[PDB]
Parts: structure tokens; C-alpha cells; sequence
């Protein structure tokens, strides 16, 4: 299985920490460089958290489970139309492969694969995933794939973790942001299996992962020609 | 596929309607005779409503889809020990099987199975739900299985179809009514298959079915030898 071994945080003067009705607390940052743009959210995962199946069609995604112990689903089959949607009513419902994570796991979905993912477990567990900017879609207004924007819809500001705040989108904002997300867990489901398919066993982008750290990296020493926010 | 014609409902001075934070509408109604305790649940379950994946130790249940569309999910495996959770820190999440319902059909689910359903599709359907009280433990209280008492604690009474109540328990309550209910999809889930087994497909028990339609048309006739409330 595919390891790496640390993906850090941007540390802001005011981070962007969104709370959400599943209880679950997102650590968000947007970087861009001069070749880049990426949002990454350090995340907890409270038992049965974690994302339904969604599509992105202006990001390529890595996950990153430092304790291993979450759950993925991920697609063999690409859906590269986002106006064709995997649902009963349409294009039809798609099948999914699990992975329980390792310790340091590095998993990678490219853009039009169907994925999610969930904590199985009873205790809650940390996830980092990092959404970079693809090529299309030119008129998309969010160099960095518009993570911060999106969550900021789906739940409220934490202004202390010491004192949660009250829960009032998830599904209904995500079209704007290039994302086809189900609002339940069958909406988009054929089927489960537990037989990986080798295929999605072996998606790596370690290159640009390594990059999109280096820019992190440069941020946090203080290195004026990267910028998070 | 097995279809049964008609499955009718007690008519009650007051019916107990409950509303959930699924936005599903139950009426709900009991019934007892001499020989036999039942509850059953006429519903609209609107696009992705229905019970998430559960197991039952004091009742069996049918369950009966006028319009089909409804997508039900069911176990080969049965879970005899309710002590035994099929979860991940525990016995092992299960595998269930998937069944796309036709208009009248009639699946039929004895105890310690695991099953739920779902609307997968764009528009409110109906569905018909039967439980009737087994021969496990005697110092249960609830000798019509309790569906009334257990669906008051998971949502507010509808006064007024007209004018739906506002909204604030389904997996925390159900244990006290002998069944083990999960929180979310995946909870009890390893694998979900749309290949059903055949050993499935054959469960059947309509002789149980017709003694409580009589039931219920001798109460809405005006019997008084039998009850229903
Ligand atoms: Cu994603
Ligand atoms: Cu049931
Ligand atoms: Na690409
Ligand atoms: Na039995």
C-alpha cells in the first residue's frame, strides 16, 4: 500500500475551522504559487462522518489518513459529464469499491471518479485531504478549487473549540463548485464491494502532492512568493 | 415475485401520524385479537427516506410496495445474539443484497435478519409496513411489537397534514424495543450487492399476512371482538 509520511498544515494568523451538522471540524487553508493552486483541510471525523459519494470535475483529490482507520469508497468507472448524474432517474447508479486505510495512507482520486468516505470506527479519527485546481474549465472562479467558500456554506465558523456552536447544503451548493454531491448514501450507490479493484489500488500522484507540500512548507518559513489564506 | 393486492389500514378516531427529520410521514395504528398482536404503518417516503439498515428480535415484518420503486436491502445472514452488534469493533459489519421493488410487491422479513429501505428515485412513494409480534420474550411490554411508542420518540405528531410540525433518537431509543438500529448507512454495511439470493427471494408468510388483514377489515367493519388503536 501507498505511504507518505507528513502532510502539514499553512499556519494563518485566523484559520478557517467550519463545524458541520455530522460533527465533524474542518482546518482549512488555500495556497496558490506561481505554477499552483490547492485547499487543503486538516479534518476530525467523529464515528459516521465523512463525506457521501461526490464527483469533482475542476479538482484532483488526495487523502491522507495519519492513523488509518477511515473508510473510502471510490469508483473504477470515471463519470467525465457533470450533466449526466449516476441516479436512477438518469444516467444510473454506480458501483464502489472500499479501502480501510492504513496508518499514513496516501489515497488519490483524480478528478470524474465517484469517492467518499466515512469513519466505521467508534472513536473519532484525523483525515488531511488536498483538493488541486485542474486544468478546466477556465471561467471557474476559484483558483484553488474553492474549498473555503464551498464549507462555509455547508456549517458555521468555529470561533472557539472549546464551545461548539449551534448546527443551523452539503448537497445542494456543490454543482457551483463543480461537484456532484449526493445528499444520501444510495442516491448515487449500485453497489458496495470489498475487493479492490488493482486499478484504483494503484492512482498515485506523488509529484504534484510533493509540490503542493514544498509550497506549504515555504509558506510556513515565512517565503513571501507563496502565499495561504 | 410474490404481490399481494391490498393491505388496509385501521381507521382511528385519532390517527397517530408522526412526521421525521427525513420527512417521512407514518400513520400508525395497532391492533390485537385473541390470537395475534401487530402494528403496521401505512407511509410516504419521500427521495431518500427509510430506515437505515436494522435487525429485529421481537417482531417480523413485511413489508409492501403498491407503486414499487421503493429499493429495499436485506441479509442472508441472521444476527440470533442482539448482544452482538455488526459493527466494526465488534462481530463484523454485514453484506446485503438489494431488492428494486415492483407495483403490490410483498417482502417478507422474519427476524434477525438485517434489511432497510430506501426512495432512490425523484418522487414521494408509498410503502406498507407490518410487524407482528413473535414468540421472544415474554416480559417485553410491547405485545403489538411497539411501533406507536418507539416512532413517538423520533419525531413530533402531525396535527395538521396541511401545516408539517418543525423537527426536534432512531438508533439511540431502539433497543429498548428489541431492535438494533444504526446511525448511519455504512454502520452495520461491508458490502451491498444488486445480485439477490434466491434464498431471500423465497421468504414468505402470507398466512400470518391474511389473519392480520382480517384483523384489521373485522375492526373497520365495527367487530368488537377484535381492537385496534
Ligand atoms: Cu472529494
Ligand atoms: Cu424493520
Ligand atoms: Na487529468
Ligand atoms: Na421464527
Amino acid at each position: 500500500i501507498h505511504t507518505f509520511d507528513d502532510i502539514p498544515m499553512p499556519k494563518l494568523a485566523d484559520p478557517l475551522l467550519i463545524y458541520t451538522p455530522a460533527n465533524e471540524i474542518f482546518d482549512i487553508a488555500s495556497c496558490s504559487a506561481k505554477d499552483i493552486g490547492f485547499a487543503i483541510a486538516h479534518a476530525q471525523i467523529p464515528p459516521g462522518g465523512g463525506p457521501m459519494p461526490h464527483i469533482h470535475y475542476f479538482i484532483n483529490e488526495w487523502f491522507w489518513t495519519p492513523e488509518g482507520g477511515i473508510e473510502l469508497f471510490h469508483s473504477t468507472k470515471q463519470y467525465p459529464n457533470m450533466d449526466e448524474l449516476p441516479v436512477v432517474g438518469g444516467a444510473g447508479r454506480g458501483d464502489l469499491y472500499s479501502i480501510q486505510s492504513e496508518p499514513k495512507q496516501l489515497i488519490y482520486s483524480p478528478n470524474h471518479y465517484m469517492h467518499g468516505f466515512v469513519n466505521p470506527t467508534d472513536k473519532t479519527l484525523p483525515i488531511v485531504f488536498v483538493w488541486m485546481r485542474n486544468e478546466v474549465a477556465p471561467d471557474f472562479p476559484y483558483h484553488d478549487g474553492g474549498m473555503r467558500e464551498y464549507f462555509q456554506a455547508v456549517g458555521p465558523r468555529i470561533t472557539d473549540l472549546n464551545n461548539l456552536p449551534e448546527l443551523t447544503a452539503f448537497a445542494s451548493e456543490a454543482p457551483k463548485y463543480g461537484i456532484n454531491q449526493s445528499s444520501y448514501f444510495m442516491e448515487y450507490v449500485n453497489t458496495i464491494s470489498d475487493k479492490l479493484p488493482a486499478q484504483i489500488a494503484k492512482l498515485k500522484n506523488d509529484k504534484d502532492l510533493e509540490r503542493m507540500v514544498e509550497v506549504i512548507e515555504a509558506f510556513n518559513r515565512g517565503d513571501k512568493s507563496v502565499t495561504c489564506s
